[PDB]
């Protein structure tokens, strides 16, 4: 098979860098592992997930970490912060509260399908903020081939293309919105330990400021059983998550309040009867869950080796050289066409620790260099096979690959300077 | 609701124990929990799992711990190896492998029915040693309620029921051969610290022992793409797990060497191509892995909190009043009935903690108290609602409920007998 053999020819890259780096053994350790993983994430020759457990039996055997040691990477607590955006999706959804959202606020437009059309665009994005991204293109779908009903010229593609490619980007911008949304959001807070209210005033904006901008290039080319409850038991969650710092200070100072609050909603939605646990067990994406733990495996695998301050050294040189706004700029340039070819999460699982403990070893806040690769990596915007969002609006049968390769080609530029621009207003 | 409300009623209980009980406030917390505890997992008014999420909350709350301390018991080295058997199991039913391992032995009998049901059992519980119990029951069924189909005269029910209650006993069995199978196995394992080699040289002899002492009472009354690779990976693995005491002294001491041998599995399984990662997601019951850690976090809790230590002394009069015997036997018999009012798996994360821990109170090994009790949890024979295996082949709407109310009461006694035996036998 095609895949079978990029683990072959990875593991020979791996005895290769081993055997012959000409560097102290543990960089070499490091670096060989790097390039061992980055090849298994990128290509996914194995499920990014099974490259995932891949990370910690490597650093076991070899030294780097004992057994138990590095199995714990799995139980951070933004693991469970994104289980609980699981168990909270999963509740509105065997609610059907996603549909009622959708009704009531397709049902406000009379009756124009010219105006409708835009109004499936914010509501794919608000949607993918607690929900997800494959999920919420999956469920638009279906959305989306009902509207297109009372005028189906196939030869008018110019009013027709433009609302499947819409919300194929609206659940990938609307993913940048929350920590709960994108697995890349998570991977970021769990690498420089930030709170939901502190990703919050970073993506946000970003999704209210790429939303409009993303549509403008396109264009110019009933209440049952606690629905209230899941709502009340939803905005109080929601609630406590953005008041989560004063709250929290106002209390006795615990340590992971956002995890905390996640873990109560699970609670409160079970207690609340709500739903069902075997919902919740369906719901998570537990494979992604377990990527996150590998991430740090790995992330701690090139500090205890010295790979971080390894590379740091070597571009120590460049990076000087550079300003930080051409090094910001390279980086989300670099990105925001890495995310073309493969994974969102498989790229910021790859990126963040790499960036962030070299950014570590320079005695810079890893959060400017984190917090943006994680929202560039969900900038997938040409081809398919970026993000299933393109596939599964692809998978229409009509959007051509030209098409899009230039329409995402035009989209992947504009998001690089309004990131770019971003990132430099969050300095100072 | 019931179950809305037995929270409420335990809720009181909480509260009352609290306030009302006359001892150093850290006894009363940890009094005041497990007692709440308790409740919810025998009664299980809010899912197993969901009571397990409820652990932690309340101790970072009421700061026993901190969030991250609690979280990370949801990463012990069991976990991770129950989780091996997992894609263990999934890999060989998606393949297959389990269908051909009973035509091939079933097939061996001519189509004598005398020794068709005798292969029915031994196929049952040695495919429970490795999958599960509720899906080795339900992949069962069928195949006896198919060789039951000769012989159809549901009048004739002592040569129907036989089969049913008799493979839903076999299932049942065959889970105390390994340490992967049962939950019960793996929290006992966790607690006081047991190799997979150490739970075989315990339950497997058990298993040899009770499968036929079962059936006695019971009585008196093509190979494809890979399927030999599925084969060769799982016996390449039990193989390692049986040898695993040797292989990791003579490799440098590695810390939970059966958890990596689990993971590598999970590698080999996904190198191979054999399972898909779906798969993996489908088969593994994440609510019990979630479980896990709460039943380590419990016993965490006794002995931060003292509870440990304050039920030896508390127990000191009675315990020195009773001897060993009585103590096994005691115990014993609690829960072999204990477990036919509620689920297996959960009894055992409420005993196990707190006797192995009060057995350490006591300075005792806990490991005889804790196999112990591992190994009586998995004895549910009465009537159904105890063990799923046991309401599938009482589904069958034939098998009566005072037939098996009765059959279970005379099994459950032979287990006692057989256990406590053991139990003073492995000793010295
Ligand atoms: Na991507
Ligand atoms: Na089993
Ligand atoms: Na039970």
């Amino acid at each position: 098979h095609r895949n079978s053999l990029i683990v072959l020819a990875d593991v020979a890259l791996f005895l290769a860098l081993y055997h012959f780096l000409p560097f102290e053994h543990n960089v070499v350790l490091g670096i060989s592992m790097l390039a061992f993983i980055a090849v298994l994430w990128l290509t996914e020759a194995l499920h990014v997930t099974v490259t995932a457990i891949l990370v910690p039996v490597m650093a076991v055997f070899f030294g780097i970490f004992e057994t138990q040691a590095a199995l714990n990477n799995f139980a951070n607590s933004i693991i469970f912060l994104f289980l609980g955006g699981f168990a909270l999706a999963a509740a509105m959804h065997h609610q059907g509260l996603d549909k009622v959202i959708a009704d009531k606020v397709l049902a406000m437009a009379q009756g124009k399908m010219s105006v409708a059309v835009f109004m499936l665009f914010g509501v794919t994005a608000l949607l993918s903020m607690w929900i997800s991204n494959t999920a919420t293109a999956a469920m638009m779908l279906p959305l989306v081939l009902g509207v297109l009903s009372k005028v189906d010229a196939d030869k008018q593609r110019s009013t027709y293309v433009f609302v499947l490619l819409g919300v194929a980007y609206s659940a990938s911008i609307g993913g940048i919105a929350t920590l709960v949304g994108s697995p890349p959001n998570a991977i970021a807070a769990a690498e420089v330990g930030l709170s939901f209210t502190d990703w919050m005033k970073f993506g946000l904006p970003t999704a209210m400021m790429m939303l409009p901008m993303a549509i403008a290039i396109l264009y110019f080319l009933n209440w049952d059983k606690g629905k209230v409850v899941t709502l009340g038991i939803f905005g109080l969650t929601v609630f406590l998550w953005i008041f989560s710092s004063p709250i929290n200070a106002a209390l006795g100072g615990f340590k992971s309040f956002d995890t905390l609050v996640a873990l109560g909603a699970i609670l409160m939605l079970s207690f609340a009867r709500v739903v069902h646990w075997k919902e919740i067990q369906k719901t998570a994406d537990w494979g992604v869950l377990l990527l996150f733990g590998g991430g740090l495996c790995l992330s701690n695998v090139l500090k205890q080796t010295g790979t971080s301050v390894f590379l740091a050294n070597a571009l120590s040189d460049m990076v000087s050289h550079m300003g930080i706004f051409v090094v910001i700029l390279v980086v989300a340039t670099f990105v925001v066409f890495l995310t073309e070819f493969a994974s969102n999460t498989a790229s910021a699982a790859l990126l963040i620790p790499v960036f962030a403990t070299v950014a570590e070893a320079f005695g810079m806040s890893p959060v400017l260099l984190s917090v943006l690769i994680a929202v560039a990596a969900s900038c997938a915007f040409m081809l398919p096979v970026a993000t299933p969002p393109n596939a599964i609006v692809f998978a229409s049968g009509h959007i051509k690959q030209s098409e899009m390769m230039r329409v995402g080609l035009y989209l992947n530029i504009a998001c690089i300077g309004l990131l770019t621009a971003i990132a430099m207003l969050f300095w100072q």
